[PDB]
């Protein structure tokens, strides 16, 4: 009951930071979360060997690819730790016991290829999920590894608590699928402006949650210079395997997955941050406004890209 995770000073000051990097040591990564749990919800949230069981179950079901890996999810979860924070009052206890586990599930057993590959490859999970193909994977993974063995986290909530938290689980997770970010941004940025976004409407409640999961997921664009280009060697080692991929089932690949075409990469990144990143933190900070630090961190990197264009870096 009274033990409590504490950090080293500087991460203990740093994690609070909407730019926070977890760090290359793996094994300090299951306590960063539990701390994040633990000041964001409460001691009393989790029964800590169950957290402890569930953490260690979720890290081994993720893969050793470039990108959507363990640090990912640690580092979405963190984005969301970052966002609750900032805006203490407006969650419910659930929605802060739901969001941190969504965030660190949401990418289980990722194989780094796309819901069009899945789909043109013909794989078995395209024909069990006809869309958001991989995000239906993410939770139907999230609710086996809560029906291990002293691995329900959530034992403690009644019936109807245990129903709601893994409904914004699974709204949460289902979200994070990039296709239905657009809608989701545009009614969001409808409902702020014409004045009828109400944060007591439920189906305006998910709609907010969806944003923040797209906000977390993409937060590798908000984060310092050197760790945002560092990211984007990953992410783009993912998505030319993935291009490979197609080249073998004989179609041509995308731009943004063929490797041959690396030189057209800074202005992909300007098409992404001005299409989907400044828009996505843009309509976060409208909403949330203690967000802005995302939004400003986003257009510090969109700024960085436009000057490796210009042959400046
Ligand atoms: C039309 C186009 C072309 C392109 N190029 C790359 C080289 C050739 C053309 N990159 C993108 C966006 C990539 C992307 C997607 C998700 C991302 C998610 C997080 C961070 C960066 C991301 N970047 N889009
Ligand atoms: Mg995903
Ligand atoms: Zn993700």
């Amino acid at each position: 009951g009274l033990m409590q995770f504490t950090l080293p000073v500087r991460l203990c000051k740093e994690i609070e930071l909407f730019h926070f990097d977890i760090g290359p040591f793996e094994n300090m990564w299951p306590g960063i979360f539990v701390y994040m749990v633990h000041r964001s919800c409460g001691t009393s949230c989790f029964e800590l060997e169950k957290l402890c069981r569930f953490i260690m179950s979720v890290k081994k079901n993720y893969r050793r690819v470039p990108y959507h890996n363990w640090k990912h999810a640690v580092t979405v979860a963190h984005c969301m730790y970052a966002i609750l924070q900032n805006n203490h009052t407006l969650f419910t206890d659930l929605e802060r016991k739901g969001l941190l586990i969504a965030c660190l599930c949401h990418d289980l057993d990722h194989r780094g290829f796309s819901n069009s590959y899945l789909q043109k490859f013909d794989h078995p999970l395209a024909a069990l999920y006809s869309t958001s193909t991989m995000e239906q994977h993410h939770f139907s993974q999230t609710v086996s590894i809560l029906q291990l063995e002293g691995h329900n986290i959530f034992s403690t909530l009644s019936s109807s608590e245990y129903e709601q938290v893994l409904e914004i689980i699974r709204k949460a997770i289902i979200a994070t699928d990039l296709a239905l970010y657009f809608g989701n941004r545009k009614q969001l940025e409808e409902m702020y402006q014409t004045g009828s976004l109400n944060l007591n409407n439920q189906s305006h409640r998910d709609r907010v949650i969806g944003l923040m999961m797209t906000a977390c997921d993409l937060c590798s664009v908000t984060k310092l210079w050197p760790v945002t280009k560092l990211t984007a060697n990953d992410i783009y080692a993912e998505f030319w395997a993935e291009g490979d991929e197609m080249k073998k089932l004989g179609i041509q690949p995308i731009p943004m997955m063929d490797r041959d075409k690396k030189d057209e990469v800074p202005q992909g990144q300007l098409g992404f941050y001005n299409a989907v990143a400044i828009p996505c933190y843009t309509t976060l900070t409208q909403i949330l406004p203690p967000t802005e630090p995302l939004l400003k961190a986003c257009r510090d990197n969109l700024s960085q890209w436009e000057k490796v264009i210009r042959g400046e870096e």
